[PDB]
DNA sequence: AAGGGTCCTAGGACCCT
DNA sequence: AAGGGTCCTAGGACCCT
């Protein structure tokens, strides 16, 4: 039942990728830009004040020497993202992606094989790699401690391979489940790793200051909890199950309250190939006529090239729009003969259009 | 590209099952009853006027000697239904269920193996089993005709095995796709079979009198088509694609208009194990208090026994209700420890209840 | 005028009796 | 006061940047 899970969290991923392609930008503070947004920055810029998702106006304010590169095209980030996941899959095949720059790996079966290969002698010599959360003392006779320290050794091999083979730095967190791994991976945050022994789990969850810091408690759920006086992790731990169920659902309540104790039995999922491919175009109410077909041909151009190289074929297309004030969409299957090309796809899309600041196209239902 | 598909359609299935268990009822006219509904009748009752889905009041009217058995419990029908599908899967593994008493089998690869085993001599001796739709002449030099006649020979072996091994009679229809197979299987309808040669396909589709007779054109779609003056198969064939797309959707329009020509490239799907397990209880506004928990324990009792014997475990439960005037429902995942029992399931359900003439419970999301 | 992902949910269309 | 099935759809909650 007992698991060893690692969470791998790349430092400022878009920035890293841009700094590799143009070493010119290392040393100088770097911001990666999407419209008016500095969506990530290298660490020199984080020293000078730049925060994730800051206005490009605010960001030059706090740092007029800030270099900006455009990050509206995710192609390179996406490709390097899969290079990371694939490398980790070599260590153990069950890798779960979370966004482009985080991965989960269930190391249990791998930790176990390594322990079976040791003799009693060196067992007393198992050492941690990296930080131990909360400076907690190790008990080498605790088989749980021993297995997590091996997990920490694998975690370090992972981060080293990632640097040696892909030039990427990153953090890792080793714990007994996904929640705890992800919470502990960030404790020492520039390119380091931390392992969480069971005795310090409550210290970990209680180190959080707002409930939204729990992965799984989002913009809506946090807001609903604040509206019930629930504000700290302990508040959620002690709050009435019953009231919580009736207010948010048996599903949401029962799951975030388990999370509030640091419990999380959800398995590491094999993410494998993507389930969808999409692209977006945003713009200040810059589309007011049906000649927004050109934007839709643009997105199609790139998506068609992405799906081709994938191999699998999508069997659904979806068009998404945003109006000047939620999003709205319309999907439909992709005709059989189309699966086996630009021109049929656009009128399909424009029929979806007419049936209905941003245009997006999504290819899902892949076979 | 060219396919040989068979559609197997059991005669008055619930009635057959009841007549087997109580041979007393053969010979005498039989109605199977669900509340006020005669939902199926053996053929003697069909001679005396009883129609599918007739009021039990109307049905005794037209036939006061009509025997009625209760068919609100589908257990026996369901079990025999899977005995049929399994038998057919022995012939070729790709079997698609449609309801409890219809199956599709793609016989293409099987027809092909049989032809490769024949010599030119007996090839000129291939014969049809059963009816040829529209009394159409066979051309033994037409390789399509030859392959469909083999399909008709397999179809007859199927129906014979079904009778010899399960005691069930039934019809079969052999054609080049699922739509045509299903439309032709009923042409000679008490326990017979029909094969459709390509030359007679238009005669087949045009033999229909209302569009709703096309599988895939239902209560809503037929009504919308009538409201556009589309009433015959030919009307749908000739109607404007454009208008049809804008009125019903690119998906619905493009698919039912292909159907109107007898075109249907949808593959035979391997149905395999069920995707859900549900049970219903209806009643004349017979539930007005939370003591409708008893009905919910009842449904659970049986569903739990069904899911146990299945093997796979559901990971979702759904409660459905109907109010006195659409249905409404609420679902939620099934806790992990529950998957591995009555008592936790009911309060879950009753929380779903309170969050909201019929009660139903459904177990889906199976793993 | 981010730009991507994941899975779930309630309802609705269809199929058969 | 049928009593079962199938898959799709638009939207919404969450994750990351």
């Amino acid at each position: 039942s007992s698991r060893v899970i690692v969470h791998v969290d790349l430092d400022c991923f878009y920035a890293q990728v841009e700094m590799i392609s143009n070493p010119e930008l290392k040393d100088k503070p770097l911001g990666v830009q999407q419209k008016y947004l500095v969506v990530t920055c290298n660490y020199e810029a984080r020293k000078l004040g730049v925060k994730k998702l800051m206005n490009v106006r605010d960001a030059k304010e706090k740092c007029p020497q800030l270099v900006l590169v455009n990050g509206e095209d995710l192609t390179r980030y996406r490709e390097m993202s899969y290079k990371v996941t694939e490398l980790l899959e070599e260590f153990s095949p069950v890798v779960e992606r979370l966004g482009f720059d985080e991965n989960f790996v269930d190391l249990t079966e791998m930790v176990e094989k390594r322990l079976q290969q040791l003799q009693s002698d060196e067992l007393s010599a198992v050492t941690v790699s990296g930080h131990v959360y909360n400076n907690q003392s190790i008990n080498l006779l605790d088989v749980l401690h021993i297995r997590l320290l091996v997990g920490s050794q694998i975690a370090a091999e992972m981060r080293e391979a990632m640097y040696n083979q892909l030039g990427l730095t990153g953090c890792a967190g080793v714990a007994s489940n996904k929640l705890l791994a992800k919470l502990v991976s960030g404790v020492f945050k520039p390119n380091q790793q931390t392992v969480l022994l069971p005795e310090s789990c409550q210290h970990l969850i209680h180190s959080l200051n707002h409930i939204k810091e729990i992965p799984g408690i989002g913009y809506k759920t946090a807001k609903c909890l604040e509206a019930l006086g629930i504000n700290s992790v302990r508040d959620l731990q002690t709050f009435s199950p019953k009231i919580l169920e009736k207010e948010l659902g048996i599903s949401v309540a029962q799951r975030i309250q388990k999370l509030s104790f640091g419990e999380d039995n959800s398995p590491v999922i094999l993410s494998g190939p993507p389930q969808s491919f999409s692209e977006e175009d945003s713009f200040k109410k810059c589309s007011s006529e049906v000649e927004a077909k050109n934007k839709i041909e643009e997105l199609l151009a790139s998506l068609l090239n992405r799906v081709c190289q994938d191999g699998r074929k999508p069997h659904t297309v979806r068009l998404i729009i945003r109006r000047y004030s939620g999003r709205e969409s319309r999907q439909c299957p992709i005709p059989s003969h189309v699966i086996q090309v630009m021109t049929p796809m656009v009128d399909i899309l424009m029929k979806l259009f007419r049936n209905m600041t941003l245009l997006s196209v999504c290819f899902c239902n892949l076979k």
